[PDB]
């Protein structure tokens, strides 16, 4: 032994003398899992910082669209019912708020937002509108649904508006669980009897005193194809991940339906006035973003193969001879080469996401 960059050891077979004791083959085995690691990492930051990437977009896109439709449906409101303000001004930003948050996986239900909106839209609506000159808001409040004020316009607007902002949610939802799944692979732990076998294949034949010989590549793929059983199995629900991504975006905005909320909320106001008469009476007595979806999906089909190319990927960025010959077969030179609960969530997650998209387009 000169430079390398009995027997009684645990991974390196000794056909006879060795270079190397227990606490050297120790090291070999944590450079083996450090390697490993990195190469994972190399063969997932791309699809990794491309999804970051439209994740951080799309978020602010449509944070835009939401801040422009709120102070398009404030300033209507100020323009046509200034009698309703400053009342508007807070349920419109509460409504609002509350879509925002929606979109970006908040438990909110839309049928609130649109009930809380009318909810408060009606007491300012019979005091300053029907009937002109505090304590007496929390009746107005329940007569709005137990008369039934707006007739259809509430469940109108909740159909309107649920389909267009459960897409944008589900949407940003994929993007991130993808983020998630793909930042998991560069950490999935093997076997132990897989990082036996790494070490024997990268670092076992300086062990043997050997310099520049290199590990077969059909031992190399013997070798990950063990490695990687559990993680080749994700490659079909990947695939379907990116499938159903293709069909929601070729599928499709959230613009029109938000900016025209105003305009079937006036003419829900104009309905509830078609009726002030008697219903004063009874109410007396009770009280290029389209182009960059195309380019996404463009890059993202590009990865499709990315669970089933990755064993492929670990042997061909490590030193291997492709060849078979003159090669490192774990435990000697030979002339020609011869012969999962971290899975089962990322599996999980794509299944689930994977119903989501489908149900949606
Ligand atoms: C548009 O709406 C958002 C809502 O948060 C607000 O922050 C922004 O200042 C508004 N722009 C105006 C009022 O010009
Ligand atoms: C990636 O995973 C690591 C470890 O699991 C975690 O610390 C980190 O926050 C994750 N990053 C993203 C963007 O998911």
């Amino acid at each position: 032994c000169h430079q390398v960059r009995g027997s009684d050891l645990q991974v390196c077979l000794p056909k006879g003398p060795t270079c190397c004791s227990r606490k050297m083959e120790e090291k070999y085995q944590l450079t083996a899992r450090l390697n490993m690691e990195q190469l994972l990492q190399s063969a997932s930051m791309e699809l990794k910082f491309l999804i970051i990437q439209n994740a951080a977009v799309f978020q602010e896109a449509f944070e835009i669209v939401v801040r422009h439709a709120k102070n398009y449906t404030n300033a209507m409101f100020k323009n046509n019912y200034p009698s309703l303000t400053p009342q508007a001004f807070e349920f419109v930003g509460e409504f609002f708020t509350d879509v925002s948050l929606y979109i970006l996986g908040s438990d909110i239900n839309v049928d609130d937002m649109v009930n809380e909106l009318f909810d408060s839209l009606f007491p300012v609506i019979y005091t300053q509108l029907m009937n002109p000159g505090l304590d007496i808001n929390e009746c107005l409040r329940g007569a709005r649904r137990d008369l039934k004020v707006f007739g259809n316009f509430p469940k109108l607007i909740m159909t309107q508006v649920s389909k267009s902002l459960q897409v944008t949610r589900i949407f940003l939802q994929a993007l991130n669980l993808g983020i998630e799944v793909i930042n998991t692979t560069d950490h999935l732990k093997f076997s132990k009897d897989c990082g036996r076998m790494l070490t024997r294949m990268w670092y076992c034949s300086y062990c043997q005193g050997l310099m520049m010989v290199k590990p077969c590549g059909g031992y190399c793929n013997v070798v990950m194809q063990g490695c990687m059983a559990g993680v080749v199995e994700i490659d079909k629900y990947w695939r379907e991940y990116i499938l159903s991504l293709e069909e929601l975006v070729n599928g499709m905005d959230m613009e029109n339906v938000l900016l025209g909320l105003f305009s079937t909320i006036h003419d829900s106001i104009q309905y509830v006035q078609k009726n002030a008469g008697k219903l004063t009476t009874t109410i007396g007595k009770l009280c290029t973003l389209s182009s960059r979806r195309r380019e996404l999906i463009q890059k993202l089909k590009s990865f499709i193969s990315f669970y089933s190319a990755l064993p492929g990927y670990i042997c061909s960025h490590s030193p291997v001879a492709e060849n078979d010959t003159l090669c490192w077969n774990g435990q000697e030179l030979v002339e020609r080469y011869s012969q999962e609960p971290v899975v089962s969530q990322i599996i999980d997650k794509l299944k689930h996401i994977n119903q989501l998209l489908r149900t949606m387009s």
